Protein backbone atom coordinates (compact mmCIF):
# COMPACT_ATOMS: atom_id res chain seq x y z
CA UNK A 1 0.00 0.00 0.00
CA UNK A 2 2.48 2.70 1.14
CA UNK A 3 6.03 3.24 2.32
CA UNK A 4 6.91 5.07 5.50
CA UNK A 5 6.99 8.80 4.72
CA UNK A 6 10.54 8.95 6.08
CA UNK A 7 11.63 6.18 3.64
CA UNK A 8 9.84 7.93 0.76
CA UNK A 9 11.57 11.21 1.61
CA UNK A 10 15.00 9.54 1.61
CA UNK A 11 14.21 7.96 -1.80
CA UNK A 12 13.23 11.37 -3.06
CA UNK A 13 16.50 12.76 -1.80
CA UNK A 14 18.45 10.07 -3.56
CA UNK A 15 16.46 10.80 -6.72
CA UNK A 16 17.19 14.52 -6.59
CA UNK A 17 20.89 13.77 -6.11
CA UNK A 18 20.96 11.44 -9.13
CA UNK A 19 19.05 13.96 -11.27
CA UNK A 20 21.71 16.54 -10.27
CA UNK A 21 24.53 14.21 -11.41
CA UNK A 22 22.80 14.12 -14.84
CA UNK A 23 22.40 17.93 -14.84
CA UNK A 24 23.22 20.43 -12.05
CA UNK A 25 20.21 22.57 -12.92
CA UNK A 26 17.80 19.77 -13.74
CA UNK A 27 15.03 21.52 -11.78
CA UNK A 28 15.10 24.34 -14.37
CA UNK A 29 15.84 22.26 -17.44
CA UNK A 30 13.26 19.49 -17.11
CA UNK A 31 9.51 19.76 -17.49
CA UNK A 32 6.68 17.45 -16.38
CA UNK A 33 6.18 16.17 -19.96
CA UNK A 34 9.76 14.82 -19.91
CA UNK A 35 8.92 12.50 -17.00
CA UNK A 36 5.66 11.46 -18.69
CA UNK A 37 7.62 10.42 -21.75
CA UNK A 38 10.29 8.63 -19.71
CA UNK A 39 7.67 6.61 -17.79
CA UNK A 40 5.87 5.78 -21.06
CA UNK A 41 9.05 4.43 -22.53
CA UNK A 42 9.98 2.40 -19.44
CA UNK A 43 6.43 1.04 -19.39
CA UNK A 44 6.98 -0.11 -22.98
CA UNK A 45 10.13 -1.92 -21.79
CA UNK A 46 8.05 -3.45 -19.00
CA UNK A 47 5.33 -4.59 -21.45
CA UNK A 48 8.00 -6.04 -23.74
CA UNK A 49 9.19 -8.29 -20.86
CA UNK A 50 6.06 -10.37 -21.68
CA UNK A 51 5.26 -12.57 -24.68
CA UNK A 52 2.43 -10.28 -25.82
CA UNK A 53 3.15 -10.51 -29.60
CA UNK A 54 0.94 -13.02 -31.42
CA UNK A 55 3.06 -12.91 -34.63
CA UNK A 56 6.57 -13.06 -33.23
CA UNK A 57 8.04 -15.86 -31.09
CA UNK A 58 4.65 -16.80 -29.74
CA UNK A 59 5.94 -19.41 -27.26
CA UNK A 60 8.43 -17.05 -25.58
CA UNK A 61 8.48 -16.86 -21.80
CA UNK A 62 8.09 -13.72 -19.66
CA UNK A 63 11.28 -12.13 -18.28
CA UNK A 64 9.94 -11.75 -14.77
CA UNK A 65 13.28 -10.64 -13.35
CA UNK A 66 13.39 -7.79 -15.86
CA UNK A 67 9.90 -6.76 -14.77
CA UNK A 68 11.45 -5.83 -11.38
CA UNK A 69 14.11 -3.69 -13.05
CA UNK A 70 11.60 -1.82 -15.25
CA UNK A 71 9.24 -1.11 -12.32
CA UNK A 72 12.25 0.25 -10.45
CA UNK A 73 13.09 2.49 -13.46
CA UNK A 74 9.49 3.77 -13.46
CA UNK A 75 9.87 4.64 -9.75
CA UNK A 76 12.91 6.80 -10.45
CA UNK A 77 10.91 8.77 -13.04
CA UNK A 78 7.67 8.99 -10.99
CA UNK A 79 9.64 10.28 -7.96
CA UNK A 80 11.19 12.84 -10.29
CA UNK A 81 7.86 13.92 -11.82
CA UNK A 82 6.36 14.32 -8.34
CA UNK A 83 9.08 16.86 -7.48
CA UNK A 84 7.72 19.05 -10.28
CA UNK A 85 3.95 18.55 -10.06
CA UNK A 86 1.58 17.43 -7.43
CA UNK A 87 -1.17 15.39 -8.90
CA UNK A 88 -3.41 18.46 -8.19
CA UNK A 89 -5.95 2.41 -7.31
CA UNK A 90 -8.23 -0.60 -7.89
CA UNK A 91 -9.55 1.18 -11.04
CA UNK A 92 -6.29 0.70 -12.96
CA UNK A 93 -4.17 -2.06 -11.32
CA UNK A 94 -5.32 -5.64 -11.53
CA UNK A 95 -4.03 -8.34 -9.17
CA UNK A 96 -2.45 -10.87 -9.25
CA UNK A 97 0.17 -9.46 -11.63
CA UNK A 98 1.49 -13.01 -12.13
CA UNK A 99 -1.43 -13.33 -14.55
CA UNK A 100 -0.06 -11.97 -17.84
CA UNK A 101 -3.43 -10.49 -18.90
CA UNK A 102 -3.59 -8.50 -15.63
CA UNK A 103 -0.01 -7.31 -16.12
CA UNK A 104 -0.55 -6.11 -19.70
CA UNK A 105 -3.66 -4.16 -18.69
CA UNK A 106 -2.14 -2.69 -15.50
CA UNK A 107 1.10 -1.61 -17.16
CA UNK A 108 -0.74 -0.02 -20.05
CA UNK A 109 -2.70 1.97 -17.42
CA UNK A 110 0.62 3.23 -16.01
CA UNK A 111 1.14 4.87 -19.43
CA UNK A 112 -2.26 6.59 -19.13
CA UNK A 113 -1.47 7.87 -15.62
CA UNK A 114 1.93 9.11 -16.80
CA UNK A 115 0.34 11.03 -19.66
CA UNK A 116 -2.03 12.66 -17.12
CA UNK A 117 1.02 13.59 -14.99
CA UNK A 118 -0.37 11.66 -12.03
CA UNK A 119 3.15 10.90 -10.81
CA UNK A 120 2.24 10.22 -7.19
CA UNK A 121 -0.34 7.68 -8.36
CA UNK A 122 2.26 6.04 -10.55
CA UNK A 123 4.54 5.79 -7.48
CA UNK A 124 1.66 4.19 -5.54
CA UNK A 125 1.10 1.77 -8.43
CA UNK A 126 4.74 0.65 -8.41
CA UNK A 127 4.71 0.17 -4.61
CA UNK A 128 1.51 -1.88 -4.95
CA UNK A 129 2.97 -3.94 -7.80
CA UNK A 130 6.13 -4.79 -5.81
CA UNK A 131 3.97 -5.77 -2.87
CA UNK A 132 1.88 -8.03 -5.12
CA UNK A 133 4.75 -9.61 -7.02
CA UNK A 134 6.76 -9.90 -3.82
CA UNK A 135 10.01 -8.12 -4.51
CA UNK A 136 12.01 -5.66 -2.43
CA UNK A 137 11.34 -2.36 -4.22
CA UNK A 138 13.43 -0.21 -1.88
CA UNK A 139 16.50 -2.46 -2.23
CA UNK A 140 15.99 -2.54 -6.07
CA UNK A 141 15.80 1.24 -6.08
CA UNK A 142 19.07 1.69 -4.16
CA UNK A 143 20.85 -0.83 -6.38
CA UNK A 144 19.66 0.64 -9.71
CA UNK A 145 20.26 4.19 -8.39
CA UNK A 146 23.87 3.13 -7.89
CA UNK A 147 24.14 1.57 -11.38
CA UNK A 148 22.61 4.76 -12.78
CA UNK A 149 25.40 6.79 -11.19
CA UNK A 150 28.03 4.35 -12.42
CA UNK A 151 26.67 4.66 -15.98
CA UNK A 152 27.02 8.43 -15.79
CA UNK A 153 30.64 8.02 -14.64
CA UNK A 154 31.30 5.65 -17.57
CA UNK A 155 29.97 7.77 -20.43
CA UNK A 156 26.29 6.98 -20.68
CA UNK A 157 25.47 10.62 -21.54
CA UNK A 158 28.05 10.83 -24.33
CA UNK A 159 27.18 7.53 -25.93
CA UNK A 160 30.34 5.59 -25.02
CA UNK A 161 28.86 3.11 -22.53
CA UNK A 162 28.15 -0.53 -23.39
CA UNK A 163 25.26 -2.09 -21.36
CA UNK A 164 25.64 -5.73 -22.45
CA UNK A 165 29.09 -7.24 -22.12
CA UNK A 166 30.11 -10.94 -22.56
CA UNK A 167 26.46 -11.96 -22.65
CA UNK A 168 25.40 -10.11 -19.46
CA UNK A 169 23.33 -6.89 -19.23
CA UNK A 170 24.55 -4.59 -16.40
CA UNK A 171 21.06 -4.75 -14.79
CA UNK A 172 21.35 -8.51 -14.32
CA UNK A 173 24.21 -8.07 -11.83
CA UNK A 174 21.92 -6.14 -9.51
CA UNK A 175 19.77 -9.11 -8.45
CA UNK A 176 22.64 -10.72 -6.49
CA UNK A 177 23.68 -7.42 -4.93
CA UNK A 178 20.16 -7.14 -3.36
CA UNK A 179 19.20 -10.72 -2.43
CA UNK A 180 21.05 -10.73 0.95
CA UNK A 181 18.87 -7.83 2.14
CA UNK A 182 15.43 -8.17 3.69
CA UNK A 183 12.51 -5.79 3.50
CA UNK A 184 13.04 -5.05 7.21
CA UNK A 185 16.77 -4.43 6.65
CA UNK A 186 16.11 -1.61 4.16
CA UNK A 187 13.15 0.00 5.92
CA UNK A 188 14.19 -0.24 9.64
CA UNK A 189 13.73 3.25 11.09
CA UNK A 190 17.11 3.27 12.91
CA UNK A 191 19.46 1.30 10.67
CA UNK A 192 18.14 1.56 7.08
CA UNK A 193 20.81 4.03 5.95
CA UNK A 194 23.59 1.65 6.78
CA UNK A 195 21.91 -1.13 4.79
CA UNK A 196 21.42 1.22 1.81
CA UNK A 197 25.14 2.06 2.05
CA UNK A 198 25.90 -1.67 2.04
CA UNK A 199 23.81 -2.13 -1.18
CA UNK A 200 25.66 0.75 -2.80
CA UNK A 201 29.06 -0.75 -2.05
CA UNK A 202 27.97 -4.16 -3.33
CA UNK A 203 26.98 -2.52 -6.63
CA UNK A 204 30.26 -0.59 -6.84
CA UNK A 205 32.08 -3.88 -6.25
CA UNK A 206 30.13 -5.55 -9.07
CA UNK A 207 31.34 -2.86 -11.52
CA UNK A 208 34.89 -2.56 -10.11
CA UNK A 209 34.47 1.11 -9.26
CA UNK A 210 37.74 2.42 -7.78
CA UNK A 211 37.25 3.37 -4.10
CA UNK A 212 38.05 7.07 -4.78
CA UNK A 213 35.20 7.32 -7.30
CA UNK A 214 32.54 5.78 -4.98
CA UNK A 215 29.85 7.92 -3.45
CA UNK A 216 28.59 6.64 -0.06
CA UNK A 217 25.03 7.01 1.34
CA UNK A 218 25.85 10.34 2.94
CA UNK A 219 26.56 11.92 -0.43
CA UNK A 220 22.89 11.60 -1.28
CA UNK A 221 21.02 12.47 1.92
CA UNK A 222 19.93 15.91 3.20
CA UNK B 1 -5.55 14.64 -45.62
CA UNK B 2 -7.08 11.42 -47.04
CA UNK B 3 -6.46 8.59 -49.47
CA UNK B 4 -8.89 7.60 -52.19
CA UNK B 5 -11.47 5.24 -50.67
CA UNK B 6 -10.62 2.68 -53.34
CA UNK B 7 -6.91 2.80 -52.33
CA UNK B 8 -7.84 2.56 -48.63
CA UNK B 9 -10.04 -0.47 -49.34
CA UNK B 10 -7.21 -2.23 -51.21
CA UNK B 11 -4.85 -1.51 -48.27
CA UNK B 12 -7.44 -2.97 -45.95
CA UNK B 13 -7.64 -6.05 -48.12
CA UNK B 14 -3.90 -6.48 -48.06
CA UNK B 15 -4.00 -6.06 -44.27
CA UNK B 16 -6.68 -8.71 -43.82
CA UNK B 17 -4.67 -11.10 -46.00
CA UNK B 18 -1.50 -10.55 -43.94
CA UNK B 19 -3.42 -10.97 -40.67
CA UNK B 20 -4.72 -14.29 -42.07
CA UNK B 21 -1.16 -15.47 -42.84
CA UNK B 22 -0.37 -14.86 -39.12
CA UNK B 23 -3.56 -16.70 -38.05
CA UNK B 24 -6.37 -18.10 -40.26
CA UNK B 25 -9.01 -17.14 -37.70
CA UNK B 26 -7.50 -13.85 -36.61
CA UNK B 27 -10.94 -12.18 -36.72
CA UNK B 28 -12.03 -14.44 -33.83
CA UNK B 29 -8.74 -14.58 -31.95
CA UNK B 30 -7.82 -10.89 -31.79
CA UNK B 31 -9.51 -8.18 -29.79
CA UNK B 32 -9.41 -4.37 -30.09
CA UNK B 33 -7.07 -4.09 -27.05
CA UNK B 34 -4.46 -6.15 -28.95
CA UNK B 35 -4.24 -3.49 -31.67
CA UNK B 36 -4.12 -0.71 -29.05
CA UNK B 37 -1.13 -2.40 -27.46
CA UNK B 38 0.58 -3.02 -30.80
CA UNK B 39 0.20 0.64 -31.84
CA UNK B 40 1.47 1.77 -28.40
CA UNK B 41 4.56 -0.33 -28.80
CA UNK B 42 5.25 0.81 -32.37
CA UNK B 43 4.75 4.40 -31.22
CA UNK B 44 7.44 3.77 -28.59
CA UNK B 45 9.74 2.58 -31.41
CA UNK B 46 8.84 5.75 -33.32
CA UNK B 47 9.60 7.97 -30.28
CA UNK B 48 12.90 6.13 -29.76
CA UNK B 49 13.96 7.15 -33.32
CA UNK B 50 14.59 10.61 -31.75
CA UNK B 51 17.27 11.78 -29.31
CA UNK B 52 14.71 12.45 -26.56
CA UNK B 53 16.82 11.12 -23.63
CA UNK B 54 18.62 13.85 -21.69
CA UNK B 55 20.83 11.36 -19.77
CA UNK B 56 21.89 9.00 -22.53
CA UNK B 57 23.83 9.93 -25.68
CA UNK B 58 22.51 13.46 -25.64
CA UNK B 59 24.08 14.50 -28.97
CA UNK B 60 22.58 11.59 -30.94
CA UNK B 61 20.83 12.33 -34.22
CA UNK B 62 17.26 11.36 -35.17
CA UNK B 63 16.81 8.28 -37.37
CA UNK B 64 14.41 9.94 -39.76
CA UNK B 65 14.39 7.01 -42.17
CA UNK B 66 13.27 4.72 -39.36
CA UNK B 67 10.45 7.16 -38.57
CA UNK B 68 8.94 6.20 -41.98
CA UNK B 69 9.13 2.50 -41.15
CA UNK B 70 7.50 2.91 -37.72
CA UNK B 71 4.65 5.06 -39.10
CA UNK B 72 4.09 2.35 -41.70
CA UNK B 73 3.98 -0.28 -38.91
CA UNK B 74 1.39 1.83 -37.06
CA UNK B 75 -0.72 1.91 -40.26
CA UNK B 76 -0.80 -1.87 -40.43
CA UNK B 77 -2.13 -2.02 -36.86
CA UNK B 78 -4.59 0.91 -37.20
CA UNK B 79 -6.05 -0.68 -40.39
CA UNK B 80 -6.39 -3.89 -38.42
CA UNK B 81 -8.04 -2.23 -35.41
CA UNK B 82 -10.51 -0.45 -37.70
CA UNK B 83 -11.69 -3.84 -39.02
CA UNK B 84 -12.83 -4.66 -35.48
CA UNK B 85 -14.17 -1.35 -34.17
CA UNK B 86 -15.45 1.78 -35.72
CA UNK B 87 -14.41 4.76 -33.73
CA UNK B 88 -18.12 4.96 -32.67
CA UNK B 89 -6.93 16.25 -36.13
CA UNK B 90 -5.30 19.63 -35.35
CA UNK B 91 -5.93 18.92 -31.63
CA UNK B 92 -3.31 16.16 -31.46
CA UNK B 93 -0.89 16.43 -34.45
CA UNK B 94 1.51 19.31 -34.62
CA UNK B 95 3.21 20.38 -37.86
CA UNK B 96 5.93 20.54 -39.06
CA UNK B 97 6.98 17.11 -37.78
CA UNK B 98 10.58 17.96 -38.75
CA UNK B 99 10.60 19.88 -35.46
CA UNK B 100 11.53 17.25 -32.85
CA UNK B 101 9.34 18.83 -30.14
CA UNK B 102 6.30 18.60 -32.45
CA UNK B 103 7.13 14.98 -33.28
CA UNK B 104 7.48 13.88 -29.65
CA UNK B 105 4.14 15.48 -28.73
CA UNK B 106 2.28 14.20 -31.82
CA UNK B 107 3.56 10.63 -31.51
CA UNK B 108 2.74 10.51 -27.83
CA UNK B 109 -0.82 11.56 -28.81
CA UNK B 110 -0.97 8.55 -31.16
CA UNK B 111 -0.57 6.41 -28.02
CA UNK B 112 -3.55 8.19 -26.42
CA UNK B 113 -5.72 7.67 -29.51
CA UNK B 114 -4.71 4.00 -29.65
CA UNK B 115 -5.69 3.50 -26.03
CA UNK B 116 -9.11 5.05 -26.84
CA UNK B 117 -9.43 2.62 -29.79
CA UNK B 118 -9.78 5.50 -32.23
CA UNK B 119 -8.15 3.44 -34.98
CA UNK B 120 -9.57 5.39 -37.91
CA UNK B 121 -8.19 8.60 -36.38
CA UNK B 122 -4.82 6.95 -35.96
CA UNK B 123 -4.94 6.01 -39.68
CA UNK B 124 -5.76 9.65 -40.51
CA UNK B 125 -2.85 10.78 -38.33
CA UNK B 126 -0.38 8.54 -40.17
CA UNK B 127 -1.65 9.73 -43.58
CA UNK B 128 -1.28 13.34 -42.40
CA UNK B 129 2.21 12.68 -41.02
CA UNK B 130 3.41 11.13 -44.31
CA UNK B 131 1.98 14.09 -46.18
CA UNK B 132 3.81 16.49 -43.86
CA UNK B 133 7.13 14.67 -43.79
CA UNK B 134 6.87 14.00 -47.52
CA UNK B 135 7.19 10.25 -47.89
CA UNK B 136 5.23 7.77 -49.98
CA UNK B 137 3.09 6.01 -47.36
CA UNK B 138 1.30 3.70 -49.79
CA UNK B 139 4.57 2.46 -51.33
CA UNK B 140 6.06 2.01 -47.78
CA UNK B 141 2.99 0.02 -46.80
CA UNK B 142 3.25 -2.37 -49.77
CA UNK B 143 6.96 -2.88 -49.19
CA UNK B 144 6.71 -3.55 -45.43
CA UNK B 145 3.60 -5.72 -46.00
CA UNK B 146 5.81 -7.86 -48.23
CA UNK B 147 8.65 -8.02 -45.67
CA UNK B 148 6.06 -8.93 -43.05
CA UNK B 149 5.00 -11.92 -45.15
CA UNK B 150 8.60 -12.90 -45.78
CA UNK B 151 9.29 -12.84 -42.02
CA UNK B 152 6.38 -15.20 -41.45
CA UNK B 153 7.79 -17.56 -44.09
CA UNK B 154 11.21 -17.44 -42.38
CA UNK B 155 10.18 -18.26 -38.81
CA UNK B 156 9.30 -14.96 -37.20
CA UNK B 157 6.44 -16.57 -35.25
CA UNK B 158 8.59 -19.39 -33.87
CA UNK B 159 11.51 -17.21 -32.88
CA UNK B 160 14.04 -18.40 -35.48
CA UNK B 161 14.28 -15.24 -37.60
CA UNK B 162 17.21 -12.82 -37.41
CA UNK B 163 16.31 -9.18 -38.31
CA UNK B 164 19.83 -7.68 -38.38
CA UNK B 165 22.38 -9.47 -40.50
CA UNK B 166 25.94 -8.29 -41.43
CA UNK B 167 25.19 -4.85 -40.02
CA UNK B 168 21.89 -4.30 -41.92
CA UNK B 169 18.35 -4.44 -40.47
CA UNK B 170 15.85 -6.03 -42.92
CA UNK B 171 13.76 -2.80 -42.87
CA UNK B 172 16.66 -0.80 -44.29
CA UNK B 173 16.50 -2.73 -47.58
CA UNK B 174 12.97 -1.45 -48.16
CA UNK B 175 13.93 2.17 -48.87
CA UNK B 176 15.61 1.28 -52.19
CA UNK B 177 12.79 -1.04 -53.22
CA UNK B 178 10.36 1.95 -53.02
CA UNK B 179 12.37 4.95 -54.25
CA UNK B 180 11.74 4.29 -58.00
CA UNK B 181 7.98 4.66 -57.42
CA UNK B 182 6.08 7.93 -57.38
CA UNK B 183 3.00 8.85 -55.40
CA UNK B 184 1.06 8.88 -58.69
CA UNK B 185 2.44 5.45 -59.65
CA UNK B 186 1.00 3.80 -56.54
CA UNK B 187 -2.33 5.64 -56.42
CA UNK B 188 -3.28 5.83 -60.17
CA UNK B 189 -6.87 4.56 -60.42
CA UNK B 190 -6.18 2.31 -63.45
CA UNK B 191 -2.63 1.04 -62.96
CA UNK B 192 -1.88 1.08 -59.20
CA UNK B 193 -2.18 -2.69 -58.78
CA UNK B 194 0.56 -3.35 -61.26
CA UNK B 195 2.88 -0.91 -59.46
CA UNK B 196 2.08 -2.56 -56.10
CA UNK B 197 2.94 -5.92 -57.70
CA UNK B 198 6.23 -4.41 -58.89
CA UNK B 199 7.06 -3.26 -55.30
CA UNK B 200 6.29 -6.72 -54.00
CA UNK B 201 8.64 -8.39 -56.46
CA UNK B 202 11.41 -5.91 -55.69
CA UNK B 203 11.09 -6.82 -52.00
CA UNK B 204 11.09 -10.56 -52.76
CA UNK B 205 14.24 -10.00 -54.83
CA UNK B 206 15.91 -8.17 -51.93
CA UNK B 207 15.36 -11.23 -49.68
CA UNK B 208 16.08 -13.87 -52.36
CA UNK B 209 12.63 -15.41 -52.05
CA UNK B 210 12.39 -18.39 -54.44
CA UNK B 211 9.85 -17.68 -57.22
CA UNK B 212 7.57 -20.57 -56.09
CA UNK B 213 7.20 -19.04 -52.61
CA UNK B 214 6.26 -15.53 -53.86
CA UNK B 215 2.73 -14.25 -53.54
CA UNK B 216 1.74 -11.73 -56.25
CA UNK B 217 -0.71 -8.79 -55.87
CA UNK B 218 -3.67 -10.95 -56.83
CA UNK B 219 -3.16 -13.20 -53.83
CA UNK B 220 -4.15 -10.31 -51.59
CA UNK B 221 -7.03 -8.58 -53.37
CA UNK B 222 -10.77 -9.36 -53.21
O1 LIG C 1 17.24 12.48 -15.06
C1 LIG C 1 17.29 11.23 -14.98
C2 LIG C 1 17.41 10.41 -16.11
C3 LIG C 1 17.48 9.04 -15.97
N1 LIG C 1 17.36 8.45 -14.73
C4 LIG C 1 17.43 6.98 -14.52
C5 LIG C 1 16.14 6.35 -14.09
C6 LIG C 1 16.14 4.94 -14.66
O2 LIG C 1 16.40 4.01 -13.62
C7 LIG C 1 17.29 4.99 -15.64
C8 LIG C 1 16.90 4.45 -17.01
O3 LIG C 1 18.03 4.54 -17.86
P1 LIG C 1 17.84 3.69 -19.23
O4 LIG C 1 18.31 2.28 -19.20
O5 LIG C 1 16.47 3.80 -19.85
O6 LIG C 1 18.58 4.41 -20.26
O7 LIG C 1 17.69 6.34 -15.75
C9 LIG C 1 17.25 9.24 -13.62
O8 LIG C 1 17.17 8.71 -12.51
N2 LIG C 1 17.19 10.61 -13.76
O1 LIG D 1 -1.42 -9.60 -36.93
C1 LIG D 1 -0.44 -8.91 -37.32
C2 LIG D 1 0.74 -8.80 -36.58
C3 LIG D 1 1.80 -8.05 -37.05
N1 LIG D 1 1.68 -7.33 -38.22
C4 LIG D 1 2.79 -6.51 -38.78
C5 LIG D 1 2.54 -5.03 -38.75
C6 LIG D 1 3.90 -4.37 -38.59
O2 LIG D 1 4.30 -3.80 -39.83
C7 LIG D 1 4.78 -5.53 -38.21
C8 LIG D 1 5.62 -5.25 -36.98
O3 LIG D 1 6.41 -6.39 -36.70
P1 LIG D 1 7.58 -6.08 -35.62
O4 LIG D 1 8.89 -5.65 -36.19
O5 LIG D 1 7.17 -5.21 -34.47
O6 LIG D 1 7.78 -7.32 -34.87
O7 LIG D 1 3.93 -6.64 -37.97
C9 LIG D 1 0.53 -7.43 -38.96
O8 LIG D 1 0.44 -6.80 -40.01
N2 LIG D 1 -0.51 -8.19 -38.49
MG1 LIG E 1 15.03 2.62 -20.33
MG1 LIG F 1 15.32 -2.44 -19.84
MG1 LIG G 1 14.48 0.31 -18.12
MG1 LIG H 1 7.67 -3.52 -33.72
MG1 LIG I 1 11.58 -0.77 -35.46
MG1 LIG J 1 8.31 -1.25 -35.95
Amino acid sequence: VSLSPLILRSLAELQDGLNTVVDKNWRQLRRPGDWSLAITMEAAELLDSYPWKWWKNVKAQPDLQNVKIELTDILHFSLSGAMQVSDELADFMFFPLSDTNNALASFQNIIRLASLQRFQLVTSAVIAAADDIGFNLVAYYVAKHTLNGIRQMKGYKDGTYVKVQKGVEDNELLHGCISPFSLDDVTNEGNYKTKWDDIMHRVYDAFGTPKEERLNIGHWLK
